[PDB]
């Protein structure tokens, strides 16, 4: 399993310092959302594989200019040879005008890797959740008619390069949106009894019935051999309704121990990314500051077997 | 919100006083049956969206003639370049052999629209909640045998054209039909809790229940990537059971208030139409001539925040 290393707060421990705690607890895996540089000059040569994204304001720079596109491996990729580099997510939830710029910016950071002999680091793309129109059932899933827009290029890309598409999905936030709309224990991994079929298949949580949903939507692009990834999934602790330790905790573990089963129609381990790390002070007040693992001072805000 | 304008009375304000009445509410769209002149005139140039109908009788000219086709787009569409032209309904609730000619007066309507500039108006179609077989529960939706034949290609033609299905969604009439088959509160949005469990899914209200019900039956004819849009919608204030000034106005504002948040399986905003701005003394007797929001003398026939 991954986890993501948000940095969005002021009283977080150093970089060698959580590095290290990844390495004690046997995360595999580490998400960041920008090249920081501490981060990734502690992370090098401990085994950690590394997902690294280049944020949102630098889309524009990186569609526009290749040579931008060369730079930014040569600063941020090649400069540090002991990372075990992963994947390098272009844009987290690309909205609006932007999106024109996602598939320019892909194919130059692409290019850019090939170059440098660095081709094994897949580029790809993180979506929200919000992109699909249709979830339930998941044989009709489909990508609302804004986002099929771009998301039939994106995963045309990602098809012909072999690229996965990276999706943060929380099934807390479908729930949350309005509860009376579904059992919560549907959204918790604790909906016994529950089984919601679809065809042939029976679903029953709603973590693998948008996993599926996001396939089929991929299928209709020409993206039928394009493997999800999925890169943010979590329960906050507090701020809001169910956000509770033990709830965060049973979400969380169940989570760990699902994914290696895969879902209904894809059976298999699926690449999963907890997020996050740490509670972080400088994100929006509610449940925003209450989705980490570990609050700041390194003590465990549940525990959980990695 | 939408209005209807229904204009099958004696004794309605001009035109541009119910243009009036249309701002003064803070109403944004307005749909007509007709490519009624007076209407069409007065409604130019004020931002409201209009949802201009072809009338059943002119189906089988449409369908038959590009050049009939052509012909109409540009003396009802082309001639209004102040109206803010949103789709283009093609026949309400067409039956029996007319549905024939429902495809093929579009593909036509469309073909016309494109050729002028004018391919930004969608070209769609407007359908009774009969024609669903299977509404409860809404993962067993589906359209009736007859009604399969033909809203197969319908779907068909919508899905690739991205318009949307507009359907007229009545939960007073499918209660008023069997009062014991369900409770009222169900469909006047007054239910406490749950309804109708349908998997991990729960419905308090009919009127979710009826929309998630005829997405389902679109998916199963090839148009998951079909929105759906409630051209009709209303509860009457008279002339049978329940119906009063009390209830309706209940339904109405419910409505009103309900629509942004969507459905149990379909969350976000769904674009209404309130049937309708007048009640029409040259309907049946009955419930037929209380649709209105306000009397013909321009009065409300109850207090309604839009
Ligand atoms: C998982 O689901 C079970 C079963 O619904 C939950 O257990 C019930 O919890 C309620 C709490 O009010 C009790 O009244 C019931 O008696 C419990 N059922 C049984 C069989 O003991 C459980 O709380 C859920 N777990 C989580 C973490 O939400
Ligand atoms: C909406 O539902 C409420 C609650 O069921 C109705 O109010 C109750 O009506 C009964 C009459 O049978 C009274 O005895 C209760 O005291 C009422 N409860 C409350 C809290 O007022 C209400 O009449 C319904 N509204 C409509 C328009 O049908």
């Amino acid at each position: 399993i991954g986890v993501c290393y948000g940095m969005s707060a002021n009283n977080l421990p150093a970089a060698s310092t959580v590095v290290s705690m990844f390495k004690s607890n046997g995360i595999k895996s580490m998400r960041l959302y920008a090249p920081n540089q501490a981060a990734l000059q502690a992370v090098g040569g401990t085994g950690i594989n590394v997902v690294v994204g280049a944020p949102n304001d630098v889309l524009s720079n990186l569609a526009a200019s290749p040579a931008a596109a060369a730079s930014w491996v040569k600063s941020n990729i090649q400069a540090y040879p002991k990372v075990s580099f992963r994947y390098v997510c272009v844009g987290n939830e690309v909205a609006g005008g932007a999106t024109r710029n996602l598939v320019p910016a892909m194919k130059n950071v692409h290019g850019a890797l090939v170059a440098a002999g660095l081709g094994h680091i897949k580029v790809t793309t993180s979506v929200s959740q919000a992109i699909l129109g249709v979830f339930s059932p998941p044989s009709a899933g489909s990508f609302t008619g804004e986002a099929a827009a771009f998301m039939g290029p994106v995963v045309q890309f990602l098809a012909r390069t072999n690229a996965p598409l990276m999706a943060n999905i929380y099934p807390y936030l479908a729930w949350a949106y309005n509860p009376s709309a579904m059992d919560m224990g549907y959204a918790l991994f604790n909906a016994s009894g529950t089984v919601v079929r679809d065809g042939a298949y029976g679903y029953q949580n709603l973590f693998d019935t948008t996993v599926d949903a996001f396939y089929t939507a991929m299928g209709k692009h020409g993206g039928s051999s394009v493997k999800l990834v999925v890169s943010e999934s979590g329960w906050p602790s507090g701020g809001g309704t169910a956000a509770t330790p033990a709830n965060a905790r049973f979400y969380n573990q169940h989570l760990i121990n699902h994914v290696g089963r895969g879902t209904p129609r894809h059976p298999g381990a699926i690449e999963t990314y907890i997020f996050a790390m740490f509670n972080e002070n400088q994100k929006d007040s509610g449940v925003e500051q209450n989705w980490g693992l570990f609050y700041p001072n390194m003590q465990h805000v549940y525990p959980i077997n990695f």
